[PDB]
C-alpha cells in the first residue's frame, strides 16, 4: 500500500512501509492523510502502541488531540495549536 501525508495542506511525506517511530516528525495542527491504496493504522505511540486510528483507502483531515476531551467532543474534532503527533504507522499487509 501507500499513504501520503500533507503536513501543510504541496509537499508530503510518502509512506510505503511500516514506521515504528514517527514521533520525531514535526507536522501541523491540521494535516491531510491520504491513503492511496492498502490499509494502514496510525498509532499514538512508537512501536504500534497507544490509541489507534485504522485507515482504508481515502482522505482524512486529521487534527486535534488523542483520546477524549469531553467539553469539546460534539460537533467536530477540536483543533489544537500543537502539531499533530503520530507515534508510529503500521502498514497492513
Amino acid at each position: 500500500g501507500k499513504v501520503v501525508i500533507y503536513s501543510e495542506p504541496e509537499k508530503c511525506i510518502e509512506v510505503f512501509s511500516d514506521i515504528q517511530d514517527c514521533s520525531s516528525w514535526s507536522l501541523s495542527p491540521v494535516i491531510l492523510i491520504k491513503v492511496v491504496r492498502g490499509c494502514w493504522i496510525l498509532y499514538e505511540q512508537p512501536n504500534f502502541e497507544g490509541h489507534s486510528i485504522p485507515l482504508e483507502e481515502g482522505e482524512l483531515e486529521l487534527s486535534g488531540l488523542w483520546g477524549i476531551e469531553d467539553i469539546l467532543e460534539r460537533h467536530e474534532e477540536a483543533e489544537s495549536d500543537k502539531p499533530v503527533v503520530i507515534g508510529s504507522i503500521r502498514h497492513v499487509v
